[PDB]
C-alpha cells in the first residue's frame, strides 16, 4: 500500500483488466520481468525481443518459475500482427528515448504501438514505461508522447504518471485505455 | 474499475491510508465534494474556506448526508495550525494568493504522519510556485508523483500526490 513506483503502477494498471481468458503482449521481453509477472494473471503472453540472449535468460527464468503459458518470439515488435491473431487485453513496452521525428515512416516502435492500439479490446490497456537514463532525453521532443497526445480523447484515455522530485531522472509511465 | 480521472485517483490515494482513527485536512472546502467523501472514511475532517456561502452549502450537504464528524472553519488555510492539533493522516488541496497557498502546504507536510498523504489537485504564478516547491522536496523525505491527462484538448485538472516517508 506504498505510493507506487511507475513500474508497480504499470503492473497494477494492467492486472486490473486481466482474467484467465486474457491475451497479453509483452512488446519488450528483455530479462522477462513483465512476462514473468503477467503470465500468471492471463491466458497467454506473447513476448518479443531482438536478442537471442534475452530469450535464453527469460526461458530458463520462466522455466524455474514453472510458467508455461507464454510464446517467446525472436522478432521485432512491429511484426506483432503476424503472430498474435487474438484480441488483446493488455500490452506493455519498456522504452528508452525516442526523439520525435524531424518534420523536415514512423519509428518501428510507434508502428508496434499503433498496431497494439488497433488490436486492443474495448476496456483493454497499454502501459508504456519510458526511461531516458544516462543517455538523456527530452519530454518535449518525445515521439511516443507526441503520438499519445495526438490520440482522440473519445477513443482513448491517456495518462502520465511520473516522479516529480527525484534527483536522477527516473522512468515515467504512459497509461492508455481503449474507450470504443 | 475505470481508468481514473485525477479526482478519482486523489480520492482513492487518500482512502488507501485512512481509517476511523484518522484526522483529515481539507484546505479548500468549496462546495464540499472532498469533505463529504473523506468524512465517511475518517475520524474527523477539518475543512477550511474563506467564503460564507461555501460553509452554508457544505453544512446543508453534510447534514443531508447525516455526516457529523467535521469541523467547518471560516478562515485562511495558512492558519490551519491553530485549529488542528492532531497529527494529519490525509490532506487535500484544490488549486484554481501564492504566499498563503505555500504556507498552507508546508504547514500540512510538516504535520503529516509518516505514511501520511497530501493530494494537490491543480486546475499562472500560483501553480508554477507550488510545482517548483514540490519538485524541490527531498526525495528521502517525500515521494512526489504527477498524474496528468495527456490527450485531452481542453487543458484539464491534474494531480500531485505526496507521501511522507520519515
Amino acid at each position: 500500500a506504498m505510493i507506487k513506483r511507475p513500474i508497480h503502477m504499470s503492473h497494477d494498471f494492467l492486472a486490473e483488466v486481466l482474467d484467465d481468458e486474457s491475451i497479453v503482449v509483452d512488446a519488450t521481453m528483455g530479462n522477462g520481468n513483465d512476462t514473468a509477472f503477467l503470465a500468471g494473471l492471463s491466458k497467454k503472453v506473447y513476448a518479443f525481443d531482438v536478442q537471442e540472449q534475452a530469450l535464453g535468460k527469460t526461458s530458463q527464468r520462466l522455466s524455474d518459475l514453472g510458467i508455461e503459458n507464454t510464446e517467446l518470439i525472436l522478432d521485432g515488435h512491429e511484426n506483432l500482427d503476424h503472430y498474435v491473431r487474438e484480441p488483446i487485453r493488455a500490452a506493455i513496452f519498456n522504452l528508452g528515448y525516442l526523439p520525435s521525428a524531424d518534420k523536415s515512416k514512423p519509428h518501428t516502435t510507434l508502428e508496434a504501438i499503433e498496431k497494439i492500439l488497433d488490436r486492443l479490446e474495448v476496456g483493454g490497456r497499454l502501459a508504456i514505461m519510458i526511461y531516458y537514463g544516462h543517455d538523456g532525453g527530452d519530454m518535449e521532443k518525445d515521439a511516443v508522447l507526441e503520438y499519445v497526445i495526438g490520440l482522440d480523447q473519445r477513443v482513448f484515455t491517456a495518462m502520465l504518471y511520473q516522479p516529480l522530485n527525484q534527483i536522477n531522472t527516473p522512468p515515467f509511465l504512459v497509461m492508455l485505455e481503449k474507450l470504443q
